[PDB]
């Protein structure tokens, strides 16, 4: 019972979380494991904002109300070439990554590794934060308030 969650560096608070190396989160429960990190959705003004400080992925996430990916550099792969925050239009499917606000983060870029996941409660599941640079945080807990996402 693991879940593995690839997490990026802050900026202005605003960070990626990826888990089990797939689109695997569903809204509710990307809004459940934002609480875990004692963060939320960002909303777009938050992303924007992250955005400027030098935040950009390749994969989709939620933020509060959209499907979206930060670019900076224009990536044919990436967005289809776009810059800005890209928001996701037409998709079939509900399962993404997320995006999570911590409002205690740095203000600019912080490049740290998460280590810690403060706010998961007590469960089963052996939890584990997989930073970028391949550093690691287990703890054993749960996250999802759903049924329906476990
Ligand atoms: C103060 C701070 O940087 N908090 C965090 C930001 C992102 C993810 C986290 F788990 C935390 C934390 O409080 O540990």
């Amino acid at each position: 019972n693991q879940i593995d969650l690839n997490v990026t560096c802050r900026y202005a608070g605003v960070f990626h979380v990826e888990k089990n190396g797939r689109y695997s989160i569903s809204r509710t429960e990307a809004a459940d494991l934002c609480q875990a990190f004692n963060s939320t959705l960002p909303t777009m003004d938050q992303m924007k904002l992250a955005l400027s400080k030098g935040f950009e992925t390749c994969r989709y996430g939620f933020i509060e109300g959209n499907v979206v990916i930060p670019r900076i550099h224009p990536n044919a792969i990436c967005a289809a070439n776009h810059t800005g925050v890209y928001i996701l239009v037409t998709s079939n499917t509900s399962h993404y990554d997320t995006y999570c606000f911590n409002a205690s983060a740095p203000p600019e870029e912080d490049c740290t590794s998460v280590t810690d996941l403060p706010n998961s409660f007590d469960g089963p599941v052996t939890i584990t934060i997989v930073n970028r640079d391949g550093t690691r945080y287990s703890k054993k807990g749960e996250y999802r308030t759903h049924q329906e996402d476990i």
